């Protein structure tokens, strides 16, 4: 699993969070939710599980991901998963979690390329995760296929506009390995819903699967395609490799070796990649945390400034001297006296 | 509105009578993710003047094939599909002739 960046970020945020819980207020850093988009066979789950470092999500050619998923990561002692609608079970095999959750998916949506507007909640308790929320989105279509009504893509757009267009929702526009490079539904949706690219991360594949004679150097160097966040190039697996279940270490190693061996991506081998992307995203997480900290800090400064005055009233403390009692006598007598003046005049 | 502009420009050419529609998509990209089928079925739900072509079959992803698609089985069309193979960029780079 890993990684060391999240494992090094978890103790400082845990001490910060438990300090915020020991003071009693409900103050959290508001970590971004992770939402990945794309079309049919977009490898959205593929990129997410490769980003994690282990293969635990349903993927493949055609549409595989058919239901939105709310992956609620919670830091705990042991790593396992549980459901809101399948309460009572704790699984330690992530492949088995994948199998039963896709069983839930096709049981709810049928096996005729159906979707469902109700996501699947999945709480993964792990000693190497944060208190995160991942919104996995289905493979979108444009024409009705399987059992989909002809109003399928519009209500998918409606689902997007009502869920993923919220603030702090990261948008992962992934160019997959099966589909075309320029026909990326994820890049289409990302540019149509957020032209600014403030919270839009563009991940591209097929740098080994492009048309022979061409290369994506002008696009990955943020030169042909102007993006605020820029691109990070990775390579997904084809359906043959997905079916043969290639491991993660050799896949990323072969991917990096291709980035080293291509003449148009050897200078991009360091600026592209899944570990590099994970480093950049962890850096974005840390930047969001220590950038939202000064506002909460000076807010607590102004809040504790009121309690500072309460201790000043307690600043004078002499148990149990009659000076405090006589001062209370003077305050009550003068208070009652002015209340008497406020009774006649 | 460049997409809508191209759309209006193509509607002005397709909505005329006897206008065959070649909905051509590569074998890499999914045909269900192209709006060519949506526009073709919107102007003709029967598809009587619509021919779907899936190209670049030599550039396909490993593990997939158009065996179930080009046989008019994944998407029902009256006249089925006819599949050709386009050329990669190296073909113009090397100037491949009609014979080859």
């Amino acid at each position: 699993m890993g990684n060391r960046g999240m494992e090094d970020l978890i103790p400082l945020v845990n001490r910060l969070q438990d300090a915020f819980s020991a003071i009693g207020q409900n103050a959290d850093l508001d970590l971004p939710q992770i939402a990945v988009v794309g079309g049919q066979s977009a490898g959205k789950s593929s990129v997410l599980e490769n980003f994690v470092g282990r293969d635990f999500l349903p993927r493949g050619s055609g549409i595989v991901t058919r239901r939105p998923l709310v992956l609620q990561l919670v830091n705990a002692t042991t790593e396992y998963a549980e459901f809101l609608h399948c309460k009572g079970k704790k699984f330690t095999d992530f492949e088995e979690v994948r199998l039963e959750i896709e069983a839930e998916t096709d049981r709810v949506t049928g096996t005729n390329k159906g979707i469902s507007p109700v996501p699947i909640n999945l709480r993964v308790y792990s000693p190497h995760v944060l208190n995160l929320t991942l919104v996995d989105l289905p493979g979108m279509t444009k024409v009705p296929v399987g059992d989909q009504p002809p109003d399928i893509e519009f209500q998918i757009r409606d689902m997007l506009m009502q869920f993923v267009t919220k603030e702090n929702c990261l948008i992962l526009a992934v160019s997959p390995a099966n589909s075309d490079l320029a026909n990326s539904d994820a890049l289409k949706v990302a540019k149509e819903v957020d032209p600014q690219g403030q919270r839009t991360i563009g991940v591209i594949t097929k740098l080994d699967l492009m048309d022979e004679g061409t290369d994506a150097r002008d696009v990955l160097e943020n030169k042909l395609l102007p993006l605020r966040r820029g691109y990070i190039g990775v390579v997904n697996r084809s359906q043959k490799d997905i079916d043969g279940k290639k491991d993660i270490t050799a896949a990323l190693a072969a991917e990096r070796k291709f980035f080293l061996s291509h003449p148009s991506y050897r200078h991009l081998a360091d600026r592209m990649g899944t570990p590099y992307l994970q480093k950049v995203l962890n850096q974005q997480l840390t930047n969001h945390i220590r950038d939202t900290l000064p506002g909460l800090r000076n807010k607590l400064q102004s809040q504790l400034l009121s309690i500072e005055k309460e201790v000043e009233e307690y600043k004078n403390f002499r148990p149990d001297d009659p000076a405090r009692k006589t001062k209370a006598l003077l305050q009550m007598v003068q208070q009652f006296a002015v209340d008497f003046e406020k009774r006649i005049e």
